[PDB]
């Protein structure tokens, strides 16, 4: 019931959704915990919602899986529920409880990482490149 699990995390850091970058969007870009992730967030908003999302990069199975789950997670929310989704992850790699974490989708899975430190910010980094590109 468990072993599931490894093949849905190593799916998003081996073959990452919505992967690549949208054409004519100004691309948003972060790096590193320390670790040496990096990350071009191209976000389409037709409304106040998001239309489309994709992204390119390079690190760790952490911050790629976590990378691949947060578009999962976003596509097609708003400025502030992707921003409420991105404050509910935050808090559950803070070994947070929140039934909330199921609106997370298969970024759920990330909760293992409150335990350790140095792969908070492997996780967080794609859900804050979110946050810059809603707020422009
Ligand atoms: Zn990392």
């Amino acid at each position: 019931l468990n072993h599931l699990y490894m093949a849905v995390v190593a799916d998003h850091s081996k073959r990452p959704h919505h992967h690549g970058q949208l054409d004519g969007v100004e691309a948003v870009q972060l790096n590193n915990p320390t670790c040496g992730d990096v990350i071009s967030l191209t976000v389409k908003f037709d409304e106040d919602k998001i239309e489309d999302i994709a992204f390119a990069g390079n690190g760790c199975t952490i911050s790629t899986a976590s990378s691949s789950m947060m578009t999962d997670a976003v596509i097609g929310k708003s400025k502030e529920e992707a921003l409420a989704l991105a404050d509910i992850f935050s808090e559950m790699v803070q070994g947070q409880e929140n039934p909330a974490q199921k609106e997370l989708g298969e970024a759920e899975l990330l909760a293992g990482v409150a335990k350790f430190p140095q792969r908070i910010k492997c996780s967080t980094l794609a859900w804050n490149a979110l946050k810059e590109a809603i707020k422009r």
